[PDB]
RNA sequence: AUGGCUGUCGUCAGCUCGUGUUGUGAAAUGUUGGGUUAAGUCCCGCAACGAGCGCAACCCUUAUCCUUUGUUGCCAGCGGU
């Protein structure tokens, strides 16, 4: 699907200093221009249409698919991008224990839908002033972190991330429950917890805008399919 | 040997717990950090997320007005002592 001529004239092939690498990535790099790690794209087409294809069986089948994203340079990328499927994001803080610890965060998916309620669909007017904008900072604080999985209802099938040393923690939760990781491993992160390593960039806006096109094109054909 | 009741630390701001995680284990995290407050007071950060008992609010008293109600209270303008 994608190619390697669209990706080196993204910036998909840029890795980090060479005081920063993680000494596990040595089969993903390609050597040291000017004291930064070039990545082989040899080695990341075969491996990115790899965790495509299985996005299709997993969308073959309507399996929740969480994306996860945190950085704050594609956290407005990585929402647009989950709901073009209507897939689910996590684009602010990932709560610790956000998966192995779901039915305690259920109790608290429930007060946001019923601060969501209130607001739009309750149209309750004259009510306590001074209280009622500590429920209105309520809804908009509710929002920010749990407002991806609003309409999610249990534990996903897949995980995509974007970084894995930024998002450990995610992937551990992950581990620990049998959810596969699809993620975007940058030569500075641990590929261990990482069911389907993807080498590239987690940096250049326009190359996580490649990664969330074609993971949400293959949905968007599962979710036709 | 106790029940009920009280003193005191001390009206000092604390003492916990479920689920989760880390640790072989006693346990730890939550409760720490940045500011802030009378205050675990509030915001922000943070593998934590939530909750309870205590922190405040609801009760009483004092302070200004307003209306209804005027005797055993009152006496302003209104007859005479
Ligand atoms: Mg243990
Ligand atoms: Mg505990
Ligand atoms: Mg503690
Ligand atoms: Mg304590
Ligand atoms: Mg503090
Ligand atoms: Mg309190």
């Amino acid at each position: 699907t994608v190619s390697m001529r669209d990706m080196l004239k993204a910036g998909v092939h840029f890795g980090h200093q060479t005081r920063y690498w993680n000494p596990k990535m040595k089969p993903f790099i390609f050597g040291a221009r000017n004291k930064v790690h070039i990545i082989n794209l040899e080695k990341t087409v075969p491996m990115f249409n790899e965790a495509l294809a299985e996005l299709n069986k997993i969308a073959s089948r309507k399996g929740k698919i969480l994306f996860v994203g945190t950085k704050r340079a594609a956290s407005e990328a990585v929402k647009d991008a989950a709901l073009s499927c209507d897939q689910f994001f996590v684009n602010h803080r990932w709560l610790g224990g956000m998966l192995t610890n779901w039915k305690t965060v259920r109790q608290s998916i429930k007060r946001l839908k019923d601060l969501e309620t209130q607001s739009q669909d309750g149209t309750f007017d004259k009510l306590t002033k001074k209280e009622a904008l500590m429920r209105t900072r309520e809804l908009e604080k509710l929002e920010n972190s749990l407002g991806g999985i609003k309409d999610m209802g249990g534990l996903p099938d897949a995980l995509f991330v974007i970084d894995a040393d930024h998002e450990h923690i995610a992937i551990k939760e992950a581990n620990n429950l049998g959810i596969p990781v699809f993620a975007i491993v940058d030569t500075n992160s641990d590929p261990d917890g990482v069911d389907f390593v993807i080498p590239g960039n987690d940096d250049a806006i326009r190359a996580v805008t490649l990664y969330l096109g074609a993971v949400a094109a293959t949905v968007r054909e599962g979710r036709s399919q």
